[PDB]
């Protein structure tokens, strides 16, 4: 007998319950809907869903009224907007976390064994006709074929909305510290415990690693001077673990917090900014409090870079991306008035959406050199050869790469899509159409529909044979995107949730912890509420270069 | 030069904080004040200081309105007071937790190290004049000789209130699954992570464990039948550690999920109810889901547990401890509407507060036979022997131990108190004082004062030299309890916070979780919101005995 969830038949988050052996049963509550499957809007949800506009149409009006937004802007008709955005936004993921890789139900298990990255859907029933549940063919597209097919890059497309691969390493760098799967437990688990903006990806994963890394002196952190200039320290001297290539694991082979942030300049780079920062912070912090201890110094410096961070990431890094010309900003306080939970837990649908691969370029240009990817990857030199100065004024010059629309994705790199899509599908989640919904959306109802042409969109109905059955990873990338914009809409709508829900969801952002002795002393409070990517640079180098998550001119 | 937040001037939560060598300044962020010490009443701190009455005449109002009780009980008037009860009492702990026996200020340390147990107020500065901070002896007094002096027991006081062992055990059984301190990471760490109702001491506190006890069948959980009634399994299918004492390992030696619970028949026996349960459970489950698998039918049994468990303790076990004629009553939704963090994190405080040892009798009466300690203690055929039923309603008949008053700790258990009093110098509790202060009371004038009489009381001051110095353990075990009560004041206002905080932070309490999904079917929600002592038991045993957390008559 078809397992009836198989259907989907619960609508508007309603929890699909088997009842006896062939029936079932939807779980309503809460839902805002009442009925067999959840389609009897309450008076209410009526009238929000018939006064309600669609996410297509605000997103015009956040991207047009040049005028009415620096006005909105100036005003507290911003904060208003702010707290706005967010309680809405982030009102989707469930918290306390719902389901795990081993349970589509709630459990005890689920929710303490933060091992278990968790998802917002259940998954697709191992048991059901469709790979997808219901509609497709009994056989998903070859997903290498797939791939090439249609995420393959051909011309380099670039991001139109100017975003710069000064931006695009960050996004990787920061986005590591959450994302972290164990190759050991397999796909659905990740190392990264803690779940979100920890800096558990400078400070390391585990108390012993950090260990090896703290300097235990003044709070900071170990490190090296080569040229003059402050760096990471070696393995020798930082005895853990990393993924330097078997060749010069003494010097040069710098131990940072992120395992694998050697393979790549960009990330070490980073890595580098942060520290030199940290113990920059930590130089202020004694001098206003000398009677203090190392952990103190240490720990009150390291959540001054959670703050720094959290506002970077939004009023800058989420700011850019978006596109609005309503002015993003981070302040806890706005949402000291709602029902919200200070916890997140990742999901791995958040994961597979992030893979943002397509932002890298061709090749990586510097002054007048042009470092192909065997240059690049793996190199160890580059950093200090070059310097951040330098390097970074080399990344924020360089355009990256429209994340959608298709076929954008390098061949070197080509290799992790064509996995995404193989480990989504370990993974069974549910089709697109069915994550559009969740996410507030109305389901495609044709390849055409979704790709703004009708090229690959025919391709694709041949591959898939019904659109309900298009996966999620590519459903996203290959979703037409806004006018002039780095990605389609879904992305958004997806992202932001679980993305703000992260951000705003951290401990200190709570009122508990929201205090200037958190941070102890004035001076800590106020380097969280004016942080910059521009002040994490330049406070911590010889020289101002340019930097910015987009590129200049 | 002196610390000088040893002298405790920030008031009304505002945390203390060194700024250069010898200053210091208070950060009153929220607290309702203003000023140096926090000691300027914003204008509404003020009308509420000075419209809200004392704690010790609500007790009051609470405990004597024979009618208008009845009559609040039987409207919507009562959710309101529950309601009420409720935010009141909970927005007390800080949440998300503060800090631990390591970090006396905010870090992420503190807040993700589950391993931990949290602290309301920082510790006693390690570099203070006295052990306490301020006032007092440079010595405290001889833990040994303060026990048997105030706190061993001399003629058997029973508990005013009617409470019975049967109660007693219960208590201990339950307060376990989250007090769990490790010997071998010391006073300060705790093992039983979860900290909270998560039954991880039916289920055990670790995956292995909880595994070497599933007969992952039927999701129940393993047993065996002797005399034909149902009872744990024997490590001898459940490969899994004890402290059964070095004698008859195999048999009679019963695994459970808490390590110690074989060394007295009561929290075996409650293990064993328990257990009988949640197998009770699974068979109704899988009746409703046929085509449920193992894992299913074992975490959502669990939760109805969780459930059962959390309404219990408060509509039964809190209530008979109150005293109140308003009846209390367990429904997540009252919260629904408020600021609440589903989060809790076991407090050493609470910890320390929960030593209610004084609840032991003298012997053990059964029926005819009266078990002594020797014969009780480390006993392993009395459980077999008698029965649950007959053992439960030979509980449920002896009356237990006036909590408070002073002097009504046994000897045999005596040694408890004193390490108490030891630890929690080894933790560097703050004064009693200055525990009553953070938990919204007026510290004691005198030790004429906080004792009823003058005897103890003026030796106590001979010892400590200032009232301020006092103890927090001691404190509470020594206050003058309420008239006919089981304990004093001090205790409830204390407890019910850490206490309420941790019922109801409980993630199954969460809009999230609260559905009848989560518990499977309308059957298991049910299960949850019609729980009772008198069933845990009578619907798990061949006969219906007597059992309530009072005596009878
Ligand atoms: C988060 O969740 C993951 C699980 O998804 C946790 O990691 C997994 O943990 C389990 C348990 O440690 C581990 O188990 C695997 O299963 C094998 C099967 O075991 C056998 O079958 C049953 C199970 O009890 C027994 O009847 C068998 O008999 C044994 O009985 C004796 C008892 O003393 C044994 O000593 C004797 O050897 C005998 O075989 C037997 O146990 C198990 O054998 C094998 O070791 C294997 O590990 C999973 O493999 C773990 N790995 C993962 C990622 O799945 C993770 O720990 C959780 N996180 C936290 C902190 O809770
Ligand atoms: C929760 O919090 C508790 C801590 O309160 C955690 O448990 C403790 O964890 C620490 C770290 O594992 C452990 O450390 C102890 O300290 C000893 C001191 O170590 C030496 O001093 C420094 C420290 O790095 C080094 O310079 C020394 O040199 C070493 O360098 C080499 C690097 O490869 C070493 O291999 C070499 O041996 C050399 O000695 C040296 O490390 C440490 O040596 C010793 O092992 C000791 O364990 C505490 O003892 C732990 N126990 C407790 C309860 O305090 C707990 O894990 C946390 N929970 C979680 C999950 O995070
Ligand atoms: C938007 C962020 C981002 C960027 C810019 C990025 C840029 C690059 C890059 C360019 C220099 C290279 C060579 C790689 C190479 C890899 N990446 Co990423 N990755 C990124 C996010 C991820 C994520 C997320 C994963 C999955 C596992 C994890 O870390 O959680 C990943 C996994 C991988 C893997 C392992 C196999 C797999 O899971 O498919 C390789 C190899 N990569 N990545
Ligand atoms: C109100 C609950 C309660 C009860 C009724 C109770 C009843 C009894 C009892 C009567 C039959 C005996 C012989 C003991 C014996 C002991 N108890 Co308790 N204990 C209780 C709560 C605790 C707590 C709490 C601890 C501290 C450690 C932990 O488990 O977290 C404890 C610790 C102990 C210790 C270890 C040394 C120490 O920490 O002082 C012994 C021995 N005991 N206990
Ligand atoms: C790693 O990067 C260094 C630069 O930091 C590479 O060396 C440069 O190589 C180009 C041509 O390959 C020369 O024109 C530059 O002058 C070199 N820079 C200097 C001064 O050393 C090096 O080849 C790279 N290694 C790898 C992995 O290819
Ligand atoms: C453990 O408990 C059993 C009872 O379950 C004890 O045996 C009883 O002992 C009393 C006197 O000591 C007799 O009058 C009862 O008739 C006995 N019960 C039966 C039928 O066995 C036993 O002595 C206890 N063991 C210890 C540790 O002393
Ligand atoms: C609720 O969802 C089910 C599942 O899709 C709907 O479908 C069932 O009933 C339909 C109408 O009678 C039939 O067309 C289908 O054969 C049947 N499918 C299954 C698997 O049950 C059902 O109609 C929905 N009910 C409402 C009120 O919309
Ligand atoms: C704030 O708290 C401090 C600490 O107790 C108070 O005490 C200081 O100032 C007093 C009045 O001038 C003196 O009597 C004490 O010597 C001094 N003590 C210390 C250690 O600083 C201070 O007065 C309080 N201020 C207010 C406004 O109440
Ligand atoms: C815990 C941090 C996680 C993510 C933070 C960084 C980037 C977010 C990732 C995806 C977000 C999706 C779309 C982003 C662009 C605009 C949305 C943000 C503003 C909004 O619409 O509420
Ligand atoms: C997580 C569970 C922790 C504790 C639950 C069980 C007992 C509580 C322990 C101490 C409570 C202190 C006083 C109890 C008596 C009355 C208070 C409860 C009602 C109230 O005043 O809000
Ligand atoms: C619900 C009350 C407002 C009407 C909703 C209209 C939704 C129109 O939808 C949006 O309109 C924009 C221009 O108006 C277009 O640029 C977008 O592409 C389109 O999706
Ligand atoms: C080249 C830069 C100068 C541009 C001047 C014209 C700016 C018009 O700007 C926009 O015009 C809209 C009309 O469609 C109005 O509805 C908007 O409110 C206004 O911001
Ligand atoms: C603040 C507005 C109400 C007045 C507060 C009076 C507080 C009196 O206090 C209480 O009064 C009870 C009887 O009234 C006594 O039984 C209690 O022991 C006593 O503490
Ligand atoms: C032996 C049981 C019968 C008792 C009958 C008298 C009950 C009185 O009961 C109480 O009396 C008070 C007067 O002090 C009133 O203020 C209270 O409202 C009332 O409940
Ligand atoms: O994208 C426009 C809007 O779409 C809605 O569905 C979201 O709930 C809003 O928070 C968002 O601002
Ligand atoms: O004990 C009476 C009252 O005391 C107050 O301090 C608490 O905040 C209340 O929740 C409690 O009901």
């Amino acid at each position: 007998p078809v397992n009836p969830c198989c259907y989907y038949p619960c609508q508007h988050q309603g929890i699909c319950v088997r009842f006896g052996l062939d029936r079932y049963q939807c779980d309503c509550t809460r839902t805002g809907y009442s009925g067999p499957n959840c389609t009897i809007p309450e008076i209410w949800t009526w009238l929000r869903t018939t006064l309600r506009p669609s996410p297509s149409f605000i997103h015009f009006l956040l991207t047009h009224g040049r005028w009415l937004w620096d006005f909105v802007n100036a005003t507290f008709i911003r904060d208003t907007l702010m707290r706005l955005v967010l309680t809405v936004r982030s009102n989707l993921i469930p918290s306390p976390p719902t389901y795990n890789i081993a349970h589509d139900y709630i459990s005890w298990e689920s929710f303490s064994n933060v091992s278990y990255y968790t998802r917002i859907l259940p998954s697709v029933p191992r048991d059901c006709p469709t790979p997808m549940g219901t509609k497709g063919k009994k056989q998903l597209p070859d997903a290498e074929f797939l791939s090439r097919r249609f995420l393959l890059r051909r011309k380099f497309i670039p991001d139109p909305q100017g975003t710069n691969l000064m931006f695009a390493f960050f996004a990787q760098h920061f986005t590591h510290q959450f994302f972290k799967t164990s190759g050991k437990m397999g796909p659905g688990f990740t190392k990264a415990l803690g779940h979100g903006v920890d800096l558990g990806h400078i400070y390391g994963d585990n108390l012993e690693r950090q260990y090896q890394l703290r300097l235990f002196k003044d709070g900071k952190l170990k490190y090296q001077m080569l040229n003059g200039e402050v760096y990471p320290p070696s393995v020798e001297e930082a005895p853990v673990l990393m993924h330097y290539p078997r060749g010069i694991p003494p010097q040069s082979q710098m131990a940072v917090g992120q395992e694998v942030f050697g393979l790549l300049p960009g990330l070490m780079l980073y890595a580098t900014i942060w520290l030199r920062e940290h113990n920059r912070v930590c130089d202020l912090l004694k001098a206003e409090h000398p009677t203090w201890g190392d952990e103190q110094l240490f720990q009150t410096a390291r959540l001054i870079l959670i703050g720094e961070t959290i506002k970077i990431v939004i009023e800058e890094y989420v700011q850019q991306l978006s596109g609005y010309f309503l002015q993003l900003k981070f302040d806890p306080e706005l949402l000291f008035g709602a029902q919200f939970q200070y916890r997140n837990r990742i999901a791995m649908e958040f994961n597979q959406l992030y893979h943002w691969h397509p932002l890298m370029p061709d090749s990586f240009r510097v002054g007048p050199q042009d470092y192909s990817y065997e240059q690049f990857l793996f190199n160890t030199s580059m950093l200090v050869d070059y310097g951040v100065e330098a390097l970074v004024d080399a990344f924020s010059r360089q355009p990256a790469g429209r994340i959608g629309g298709g076929r954008n994705i390098d061949h070197h790199i080509l290799h992790v899509a064509v996995d995404v899509i193989k480990e989504s599908r370990v993974l069974r989640l549910q089709p697109f159409n069915e994550y559009r919904k969740r996410f507030g959306m109305k389901p495609y109802t044709s390849f055409q529909e979704l790709t703004g042409e009708k090229e690959m969109a025919a391709e694709l109905e041949e591959l898939y044979g019904d659109i309900d059955a298009l996966e999620f990873y590519p459903g996203l990338l290959l979703e037409k995107c806004h006018p002039n914009s780095i990605f389609g809409e879904s992305m958004i709508e997806m992202g932001a949730p679980f993305s703000l829900k992260g951000l705003l969801g951290n401990p200190i952002c709570s009122p508990e912890y929201w205090k200037a002795s958190t941070f102890g002393g004035e001076v800590g409070f106020n380097l969280v509420k004016t942080a910059t990517l521009k002040k994490l640079v330049c406070l911590n180098t010889k020289t101002c270069p340019y930097v910015s998550f987009h590129v200049p001119d």
